[PDB]
DNA sequence: AAAAAAAAAAA
DNA sequence: TTTTTTTTTTTTTTTTT
């Protein structure tokens, strides 16, 4: 009896798989009997736990077959193509509100009774990242707001301070909460041509620790960031379709994403500074810090980073009408979970604390 | 029974898909029957839903089928033959008599019944690139003419001006109104091959913001873009037939694409100068500023940047004599639209206040 | 009859092949008869002398087979791709158990009754390198944790000393201890890209001797060393993830390993300082010298760069309770084993006899 | 009937054909007919007119088979997997009797019957070897044994000495002998990188006229070569593995080999002085000079910068128990010859006018 | 019935046709009747019209074949794999005698057909070059002799004197004779490696305008050439290999070829002069100059300068004897041409003149 | 190493 | 011939600047 073609590529596409090697890897563990599939017991992992008695009586043929990774190749290439229709033809409302709906789906699995995290470690992320900058929820609704309209030369920002003010600490978050790449542009201008092929079908990209000439005497160092920076106009405003690439690949015309650079306190030209929409100031201020210093499992568990600890600020902190109606079911109720299992007199302490600079918990 | 190459092929003639991995993600979709397609009910996009139930039965197949990339090679393969017979065999005229039904058959979904737009906003859009520059209009079909003759050593216009002036806001709603593609020139040498590889068989190129130097006297940085234009003088020339290059495929030999250079204040060797028709000098006026920060849906839904606004002023200015015959039906049918659609006094409103930077609707 | 392509991938994965010609190679041995088969007798290689008489009845038909090197490709890329899923999936204990395990596995044939091993010259090899530091077994043990925690800024260790001080001894035999690779960032930032490329997926890196700018006028040449790592404060930090390349392929991103750096004794900037969670002084010491000179084999035979000497140190001297529950049965019969062929008296003699630098064995 | 593709793998085996070209073309010779082949009357080349009377039946059939280039690459490949296989495991001591080996069936068929070398001429070229430095044979044997061992801080010989003085040759001959490369340390740092890549699994390196500072009293020219010998001590101490990196390809790592250093009478810093097992002082001798004007087919047919005249030495100084079990039967075979072939008198007549400065010969 | 692939390699090695697209040309040809074929009946080419009517059967069966570019390109590979076999077993002699039979092939071209330049002034060319040296067309024997036989030390030729010398036309006639190339040495030593690199896998090279120290003297300028050749030693004897870089590629070692060095009057130092078997001295002649004022056609028709010259001229002037047996009966069969079409007495009014003063006549 | 396309085995 | 299977090989990228 024949393997089918067919369940590998369902496979792939319920798992979103896009790599041969992992698809290959992941298919082959189902040819070993379920009853005593030790990964089933255990149930690490639910790209296999969920998947291993639908798919053994087809692997138990695949791993005879010599097509295999030519089967896997159709499989993969059927998740590009999905992937590929899927960024010419949603909205970009639908695509955030996509990601919305993984970043839950990891957090229904990360807060199940399976679950390793608790939600006051999380919130206390949520009270600290709320002290990082005033009216913090509305500069991330601004935020996601702006990435999604995609306004031509209104749509990216500049977050400008002094080292460890935070800048990349949000930034991060802000990438996993929309998904997307970072970019370094200080290179030689010879290998930036490829450093751009990151961006290709990306919802947003950030620009990381931009370097300017000058400010030596503020001890910056030199770098050839701006100057490279400045070559990429037409890129910041996406008014045109540039040309974009990737080692031995032929080139791809599309809008270059919207979204973020950070810099330190070096001189801008003008040409760039037409360019942002907004400048945010972050500045050090020790309270933050000495809380951290009293308080680390932010760090060790890295959650002040992650764009999940953005998405309970939202939760928390926005009204409802203000998510795409397809999910509106799912976010209400969170609130009621987390008004239910976490209390207003409780935040307000959490945030208190870190005012106070003493570490968040009780 | 066997999957009909030819129904795929044909799919994507009608369609006009030249990527495999999009044209495989389409096609793939019309597995699940048309009688219950959300797709089809919701009636989201027409390369969908005219089509599904016509395809649905060879679908079904394909989706069995081991060697389905190749099957869609075959067929992006065809839709590329057929436009380089046509790239060959079709003179500019009616070349650009093709693009222009393309945008008339746009239009007529997109203010259709279904369509999402409203004409008013569209219009307003007309009455703000009408005063960006004296007698816009006849700009714009003087324009269409250089273009369409290709005349040796007068292929080519100049746009120059300062920051926010506009040039990229024309250049880009005329390359939309043409088709073509923008290049980047402000990189090295050592690559610049294969950026101009991208004009093969387009009817434009626009050189966007092309960097001089010596612009540091007015803080303009300078880059390597005028130095590098001034080595392809025999592209902008088009007396003489050129090689272009792809990666992994040998070179094309054609006469290069006509187009627009855009340029901030720089100087220009007049090795270069002299390849140029006409330059247009661009300027910022205030009420123009002030219009649209009362009327930013003009940003918002790319209105002022699109062809289609500088489509419908030709409509709307130009006589009927000056549109290929085989058009003009459709113009006038356009024309007595708009006549029911607006009286003079509206867009006499229109640009009154844009003239004053009053918000555009009233 | 027809050649399995399953026992050609049975063979390469208990071997852990992913070369090709290695495979093609090792496999072409079986064909001749194994009642004759020299390498066996002789018991040279395992890779042979475990597997022949199995595989025999299978290679002599390979042998005949005209598709040999799409077999073996079969056979690597199922490697390969489990190498694929392990990496994604496993916790950096089990990383670190199974890297254990598998130089148990080399400890078993080295020093069994078929081995070349003399655990006299080897445990004498861990009295050495005991007294190389204070408190070695709690130094190494420490670092494993360290390593396996990955907590961001705590997470990187400073070696520091003059020339001939032990340095690259002990942190070569932390490398094969964990696995993970060398860097050398003296070279200036335009080949950076590629060399810290060879980053990919490992476990650990160091950074072999980062020289100084400045404190030349001690004879300690001026270099990029520490300028360059005040230049990837990201990459130490390891809050967020980064970019990395190697020739011809596309980049990938990861969070950058954790590791060591190590110099000589130049100065160093706090804004650098601050990144390391511990550093290790080494300083030369007369009688660790003179014992060298006295019981040469140490270094005739590389036992003290070795990682297996540090394991045979972490058997000796941890509790059996702290390494992972899967490995400690192992671990207890090799206390026992290790327990029959030394007592105290003797390896405190040993001691004893580096400490005044005699020579260990008499 | 039809072509045994394995009958072809075995003559490319035996013949060690690297090159599919080549052992398609050297396959090709045997179709006609033996009876009357010409070069297997003149015998002039063994790769032909040891294998033609046993390959004719089955090249006849191939000569008509369509896969030609087919079969020859899987035998290319089973000839490239055995190499693969022999350098990861045999040891130093198999590796150079594989070379013995190789060296004798070269002189097996150069001094056989259709020899066109001269032996007497080959044992001149001995005589005046074993005058270039005391007690050469044994230098020679000690040499070999040192590059066998590969001793940690043991792998390194000094060649000091004038211009003029045998420096260059003798270390060419051992090269012949031993298999490895010459590398010119003397570049920039620059280069360097790719310099010590053509390292990569040689048996030895040579370091050529490694120039130093200073030395200006003895009118020498200055160069970087011993500062950077300075700087690489890990190459030459040889106790942990190092990263080499060739052109396009990525680093690979290993063991640095030994070696060979040679340079002028330059003042050594006393740090790398440390890095050498024995110093050989090269100095002119007239008497040689005025040998080889009078002996001058020593230089004129390379005798004594062959391999092939250390091996003679070898041969005729050494007792059989000093070489390898496998060759001994090859070294009795050629000590009866060559105790045949000269009496003890006429090897030392040649020694005589060797150190007479009279023709070797006369 | 089916089409004979041997036919067509055998048509490939009769023609030594080595481009496919070349041999699949040819091929078709043969499709027609020969009963009618204009191209043989006219007798245009060989590679037609004797093979036309064998293989007319064959081709008529190949031009309906599939795989055509298949079909000849085995044909091709065994043609080049039978070069190979060739070039790996070649003497350096027969190397000069193919160079010298495929220079008459060409030489054919103006025997017996107007393709040429008329060769009573290409005489005046051997006349003017026999007046420029005493017994020129020994030096150019003995020169191409000693070429041949690569005897290390014994290898390299110096061509003294001022501007207007012809020391350069020769030199460019030998090396046109010969096939070397020119190299350049007056570089800084940054760049010699790459020049150099030229010299890979070929019969000789030529130093040009090597450059002294101290030249004002004589007005001469000066740059390194002198001393850098100075170093290049082992490069110059050719007693042992060196290993030669090429741009982007990995280093191969051969021995460096021999050559020829031109130089003005320079003081050369006697380390460097030493290495040169023989000096030639060029003198300015007036009456060589005014014949060449007088006989423009010397200059403007290349004949002074055209290596082909010189073989016309050993053609004439050496005996029978002296060539390679493979080529004695096409020179003899060639000499008989100018004793023909030539007499002594006209040879010696052209002699006459030149010493005269005066153009070649009667 | 991936992409373009050829070249061969089994029905 | 038709379908399934195996193979060829380079270009690009890197190197050079
Ligand atoms: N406002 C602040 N005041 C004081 N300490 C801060 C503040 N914000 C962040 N920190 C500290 O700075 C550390 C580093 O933060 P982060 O990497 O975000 O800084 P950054 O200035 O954006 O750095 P970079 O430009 O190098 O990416 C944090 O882990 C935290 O301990
Ligand atoms: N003539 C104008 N006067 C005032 N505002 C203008 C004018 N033209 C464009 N704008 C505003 O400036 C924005 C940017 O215009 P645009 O990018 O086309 O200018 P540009 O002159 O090409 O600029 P740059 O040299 O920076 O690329 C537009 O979206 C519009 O909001
Ligand atoms: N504490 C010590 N005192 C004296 N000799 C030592 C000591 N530790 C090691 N040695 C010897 O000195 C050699 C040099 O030390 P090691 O190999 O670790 O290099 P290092 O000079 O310390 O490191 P690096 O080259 O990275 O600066 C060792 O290989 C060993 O032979
Ligand atoms: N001991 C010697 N005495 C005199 N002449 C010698 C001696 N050894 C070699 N020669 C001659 O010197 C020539 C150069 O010698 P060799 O090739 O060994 O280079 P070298 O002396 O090491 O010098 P360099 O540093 O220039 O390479 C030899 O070809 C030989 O003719
Ligand atoms: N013996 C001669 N006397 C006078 N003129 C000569 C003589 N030989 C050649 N000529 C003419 O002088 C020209 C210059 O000489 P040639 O081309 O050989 O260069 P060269 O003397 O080597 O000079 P340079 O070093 O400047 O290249 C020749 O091309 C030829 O026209």
């Amino acid at each position: 009896k024949q393997v089918s073609w067919k369940l590998v590529t369902e496979y792939a596409m319920e798992t979103k798989c896009d790599d041969v090697l992992l698809l290959l890897g992941m298919y082959l563990e189902f040819q070993y009997s379920f009853e005593m599939c030790l990964k089933c017991i255990k149930k690490e992992q639910p790209s296999h736990y969920k998947y291993h008695e639908k798919h053994y009586a087809n692997a138990a043929i695949f791993a005879d077959s010599k097509n295999q990774k030519t089967i896997c190749q159709q499989a993969v290439d059927t998740v590009l193509a999905k992937k590929r229709v899927d960024s010419l033809q949603l909205t970009r409302e639908q695509m955030l509100t996509n990601r919305f709906n993984d970043l839950l789906d990891r957090m229904d699995i990360m807060f199940g009774s399976t679950g390793s995290a608790d939600i006051e470690e999380w919130m206390a992320g949520v009270a600290w990242l709320h002290c990082l900058l005033p009216k913090m929820d509305s500069v991330v609704y601004d935020f996601l707001k702006c990435m999604v309209y995609n306004i031509p030369k209104k749509r990216y920002w500049l977050f400008k301070g002094p080292i460890d003010s935070g800048k990349t600490t949000l930034a991060a978050a802000l990438l996993e909460l929309c998904g997307g790449k970072a970019l370094n542009v200080n290179l030689p201008l010879d290998r930036l041509n490829f450093e751009l092929g990151v961006a290709i079908d990306q919802f947003l990209v950030v620009f990381e620790d931009v370097k300017g000439t000058g400010g030596e005497s503020r001890d910056l160092p030199s770098g050839q960031g701006i100057n490279n920076l400045d070559n990429l106009r037409d890129y910041l405003d996406g008014s045109v379709k540039v040309n974009l690439e990737k080692k031995h690949l032929n080139k791809r015309t599309q809008i270059f994403p919207p979204g973020i650079v950070t810099m330190n306190e070096y001189s801008v030209p003008k040409t760039l500074q037409a360019r942002f929409v907004k400048q945010i100031d972050f500045r050090p201020k020790d309270y933050l810090k000495h809380c951290l210093e009293r308080s680390e499992f932010l760090l060790e568990k890295r959650i002040i980073q992650s764009g999940i600890a953005l998405l309970l600020m939202l939760i928390w902190y926005r009204p409802v009408a203000e998510f795409a109606q397809s999910i509106q079911s799912r976010i209400v109720e969170w609130k009621e979970r987390l008004d239910k299992e976490f209390s207003l007199s409780v935040y307000q302490k959490m945030k208190f604390n870190v005012a106070m600079g003493i570490g968040v918990l009780d």
